[PDB]
C-alpha cells in the first residue's frame, strides 16, 4: 500500500504529438 | 509499499514529439 | 518499500523528438 | 527498500532527439 | 537497500542526438 | 508516393505486454 | 517515393514486455 | 527514393524485454 | 537512393533483455 | 546511393543483455 503526502505542483504542457508513453510531474508507483 | 512526502515541482514539457517512453519530474518506483 | 522526503524540482523539456528512453528529474528505483 | 530525503534541482533538456537511454538528474537505484 | 540525502542539483542537456546510454547528473546504483 | 506489390505474410503475436512501441511485419515508410 | 515487391514473411513474436521501440520483419525506410 | 524486390524471411523473437531499440530482420534506410 | 534485391533471413532471437541498441540481420542504410 | 544484391542469412541471438551498440549480421552503411 502506499501513501502521499503534502504537494505542489504546477506543470504546463503546450505542445505534445503522439504521446504514447507518459508525461508526468510525480509518478509514484504508476504502471504506464 | 511506499511514501512521498513535502514536495514542490514546476515543470513544463513545450514541444514533445512521439515520446513513447517517458519525461517525468520525480518518478518514484514507476514502470514505464 | 520506499520513502521519498522533502523536494525541490522546476526542469523543463524544450523540445524533445522522440524520447522512447526517459528524461527524468529525480527517477528513485523506477524502471523505464 | 530506500530512502531520499531533502533535494533541490533545476534540470533543462533543451533539444534531444532520439533518446532511448536515459537523461536524468539524480538517477537513484533505476533500471534504463 | 540505500539513502540519499542533501543534495542540489542544476544540469543542462542543450542538445542530445541518439542518447541510447545515459547522460546523468548523480548516479547512485543505477543500471542503464 | 508509393507502390508495394505481391506479398504473403503469416505473423503470430502470442503475447505481447505494454507494446507501446510497434511490431510489425513488413513496415513500408511508416511512422510509430 | 518507393516500392517493395514480392515478399514472403513469417514471423513470429512469442512473448514482448514493453517493447518501446520496434520489432520488425522488413523494416523499409520507417521511423519508429 | 527506393526498391526492395524479392525476398523471404522467417525470423522469430521468443522472449524480448523492454526493446527501446530494435529487432529487425531486414531493415532498409529506417530510422529507429 | 537505394536498391535492396533477392534475399533470405531466417533469424531468431531468443533472449533479449534490454534491446536500446539494435540487433539487426541485415542493416541497408540505417540509422539506429 | 547503394545497391544490395543476392544475399542468405541464418543467424542467432541467444541471450543479449543490453545491447546498447549493435548486433548485425551484415551491416551496410549504417549508423548505430
Amino acid at each position: 500500500g502506499y501513501e502521499v503526502h503534502h504537494q505542489k505542483l504546477v506543470f504546463f504542457a503546450e505542445d505534445v504529438g503522439s504521446n504514447k508513453g507518459a508525461i508526468i510531474g510525480l509518478m509514484v508507483g504508476g504502471v504506464v
